[PDB]
């Protein structure tokens, strides 16, 4: 198709169109990315994304035409610490794309250690609310917390430094409008703090022109809920001239 | 999700998101529910179907909301024979749902001719565009080529005149409104020509809350072709009070 558009206000328990991945389950009529116990608590060394099943048509070479897209998603991250990690972030990726092996902690369940900041082997554009940074084991990070424009590298090719508020819904948008290229980030939390950065991309040149969109989320040593609460998306192919 | 919506202004070659049954197939942009030879002409004995891949929620027990759908599509038939058939469908059905033993023919590919009038063995909801009607074979037909809608059984429910314009294409809107509980059909050609029929169903009674939407067309011994030419799709949960 050449448009399409789905929302979920919530998430009931009864799914049918969401791919399950790693440790990620609906709970509380809300998508809990990574693990928890039987208490709600989040726990260590815990990876979960979800994708949803119908194929999204970014791009056709054919008639040179670009999708425009819009994802409109709030999410609560909540943990005993104050040093809750490790963070979560809605990525693009080709279809086929799974967790891959040892993406856990600061990867977000979306890169491999050995590639993480080479994007000539990744295809992924995510766009990360990062929480953890310590200089010892997330490297590639500014030093605060932040929310990043990710293409083919976890090290982020823009980012602003956020503040993480436990338990706190933050509502964002993404944008992608073809005519500019422009890849565009407003988020903001119920009291109107607002956060925004942006960044110019060719998706052409980076993901193919079928794809599957979605969240992923990561804990390492470190840990925090990472609850996805709402989410709708559109997208819909533009002549581009 | 609670709404869902798509679009195929054209259908090119390059799909991902539709369930191809029996010998539906897309040629020239189109989707050619039943086969046809190396030139492009219709064959006997040829039965063919298409679903979009992501399921439908149609109605929810635990919330007593039910869908408010829309279903704007065209096609047409074509064929050198005095008396094309079979005919086409759109249809809703339980996601799992595939082409029953024996049903080419009159009985569109939607029907097993043990059950085909035991609306008790069946669930599934059809509005179709029929253009054979031999007294003798589709026995359960009016005299006359015709619209009709379908609930659970070959033998409509309501059917109005229709005439089979060879080549014109034909453009439909199918409405159902959870309020009222109307399913409205409207029909034109390009000329103005306009053919109407209203039913009303409780869709809660006939179908399970996930379903999968679609086409279905077949010919048995006399044939035509049944092409798909565009179609767009829309769902929204709504509260009925
Ligand atoms: C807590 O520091 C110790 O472990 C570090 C490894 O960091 C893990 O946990 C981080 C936060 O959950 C995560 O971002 C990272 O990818 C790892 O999973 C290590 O670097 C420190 O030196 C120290 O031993
Ligand atoms: C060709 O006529 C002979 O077979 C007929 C069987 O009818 C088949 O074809 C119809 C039109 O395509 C279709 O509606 C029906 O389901 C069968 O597939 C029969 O009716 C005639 O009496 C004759 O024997
Ligand atoms: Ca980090
Ligand atoms: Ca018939
Ligand atoms: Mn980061
Ligand atoms: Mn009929």
């Amino acid at each position: 198709q050449d448009s399409l558009s789905f929302g979920f206000p919530t998430f009931p328990s009864d799914q049918k169109n969401l791919i399950f991945q790693g440790d990620a389950q609906i709970k509380n009529n809300a998508v809990q990315l990574t693990k928890t116990d039987s208490n709600g608590n989040p726990v260590a060394s815990t990876v979960g994304r979800i994708l949803f099943s119908a194929q999204v048509h970014l791009w056709e070479k054919s008639s040179s035409r670009v999708a425009n897209f819009q994802s409109q998603f709030s999410f609560s991250l909540k943990s005993p610490l104050s040093n809750g990690a490790d963070g979560i972030a809605f990525f693009i990726a080709p279809p086929d794309t799974t967790i891959p092996s040892g993406s856990g902690g600061g990867l977000l369940g979306l890169f491999a250690p050995g590639t993480a900041q080479n994007t000539s082997a990744n295809q992924v554009i995510a766009v990360e609310f990062d929480t953890f940074y310590a200089q010892d084991s997330n490297t590639w990070d500014p030093n605060y917390p932040h929310i990043g424009i990710d293409v083919n590298s976890i090290r982020s090719v823009k980012t602003v430094k956020w503040d993480r508020r436990d338990g706190q819904s933050l509502n964002v948008l993404v944008t992608f409008n073809p005519s500019t290229r422009n890849l565009d980030v407003v988020a903001t939390y119920s009291d109107g703090t607002r956060y925004e950065v942006s960044y110019e991309v060719d998706v052409r040149s980076v993901l193919p022109e079928w794809v599957r969109v979605g969240f992923s989320a990561a804990s390492g040593e470190q840990y925090q809920t990472h609850t996805l609460e709402s989410w709708s998306f559109t997208s819909t192919l533009l002549y581009t001239a």
